[PDB]
């Protein structure tokens, strides 16, 4: 009688842990939620297969609304397994989840999985000089979201890169390109004119982090925001001052401009 | 022809992912590196056993001076494999190797693991407040480092957490624990004054992540200090002001005493 929050990785339904997956394989119920991120790389058949289970997907009503009346009750009889793509607890609201199910009197354990939070390491920039993270959301309505270029422009003063995680409309099929979020960026520039971003900003594009083959590539945003960085999930990463270690990298493995690694200290 | 880093995860053998199990196993040659972390909850041997491949370990300096000729010589005409704590290229100097083999003509792929900079949302604590990170080290001698104090100081300014690493020494398998790293903070807050790290300052300590049984507890400095966390390795997060939801999971997951509640929300 009890629940496990494990990870299926980035990309592949091999990305799970062997531990993870053991672990699901002799659990009675198996649940899951792909809303929270994209995984490019496989389907939920195969995922099932590799398992051997069937698996109840939710959606975010289900979760947010309805965890602990489809998910917990059967937790108490049984070995249930709830499923999520990259590391379960990344997900802000995640976590609270396992507040609901002590208070249902069910025990939980976590395995983790390969996230975007440890696999931007692949893009050469020093995992510590990461400082705090951001969405980049869909404007809707009158409702313009800009919170995260405050956050760029925050860090950016410390020297610090700025994560970017793009938007994701799941039941839409919608997933936020670099390029999108690159346009959104220069507007939001315009509006509050703070030198934050512009064609002349560095930044890294990451698309399809866990897979063989991703696509990493930095440059300006003028040459990169019209590039094809092929299908999503995507991510972005503005770069805060770099360490000359980091711009080779950049350079040699991203095809980054050779002119970055003269770094102005 | 190609090289493959390989994660291979948290603590034990059954932490890397079934994609990076399945082409070690596929690979005809498979190296591993244990000095810039270890693998506290397994053995060479368990890894070699689950691998069914015999697995030779390389130094700190058969990789930094040799690796080009030690592992990339045979990747040349094979399928080489470089296993790794965690996951690759968060280590600060791995990256550099993914260039050496390019120079050598070698194709080399990146498989993920989970990392302690995703793990660390198990401590209830939003991935998006986490800010500049830091390592703790020991004094010696006349040397006496602090500068992952003024780490601290700067995140918590701008309210965000601070995950801290803390020293090791892989190759005589010797760990800082997190008492040892409460001491040390107190001790240069006395030096510092700055008011970043009193008897009084909330942290959160998780140990052995990766675990099914890690130990996930938070609480003030004066009453965690002395308190037995159990074995390495043990992870120090000193948390910015926290959002209800971070501070009811920390009392109701680690925990944390119901002052945090009104204290430092
Ligand atoms: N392989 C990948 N490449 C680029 N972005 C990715 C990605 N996997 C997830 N993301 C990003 O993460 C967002 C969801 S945020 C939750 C993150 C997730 N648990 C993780 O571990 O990554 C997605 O909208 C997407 O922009």
């Amino acid at each position: 009688m009890v629940l496990y929050f494990i990870g299926l990785g980035l990309y592949d339904e091999r990305d799970i842990t062997v531990k993870g997956l053991e672990i699901a394989k002799k659990c009675d119920y198996v649940f899951a939620e792909f809303y929270t991120s994209l995984m490019a790389g496989t389907t939920l058949g195969r995922i099932q297969k590799l398992i051997g289970k069937e698996i109840r997907v939710l959606s975010r009503e289900d979760v947010e609304l309805n965890f602990e009346n489809i998910v917990l009750p059967l937790a108490k009889e049984n070995d249930v397994a709830f499923l999520t793509p990259g590391d379960p607890l990344v997900a802000t609201t995640h976590a609270e989840l396992r507040i609901r199910a002590k208070r249902a009197g069910v025990e939980s354990y976590v395995i983790h999985a390969p996230s975007i939070y440890s696999a931007v390491g692949i893009t050469g920039l020093h995992m510590y000089k990461f400082g705090k993270s951001a969405t980049v959301a869909y404007p809707e309505g009158n409702w313009f979201p800009t919170s995260y270029y405050d956050v760029i422009k925050e860090n950016a003063e410390r020297g610090l890169h700025t994560l970017l995680f793009l938007d994701i409309k799941a039941e839409k099929r919608m997933y936020m390109t670099a390029n999108e979020a690159m346009e959104l960026l220069l507007k939001v520039e315009d509006m509050k004119k703070g030198g934050v971003f512009t064609d002349d900003t560095l930044v890294v594009v990451l698309a399809r982090a866990g897979s063989l083959n991703p696509t990493i590539r930095a440059g300006y945003v003028k040459d990169l925001i019209r590039e094809d960085f092929g299908d999503p999930p995507h991510i972005l990463i503005v770069p805060g001052k770099l360490h000359i270690v980091e711009a080779e990298y950049l350079v040699e493995i991203a095809g980054a401009p050779r002119e970055i690694l003269r770094v102005n200290v």
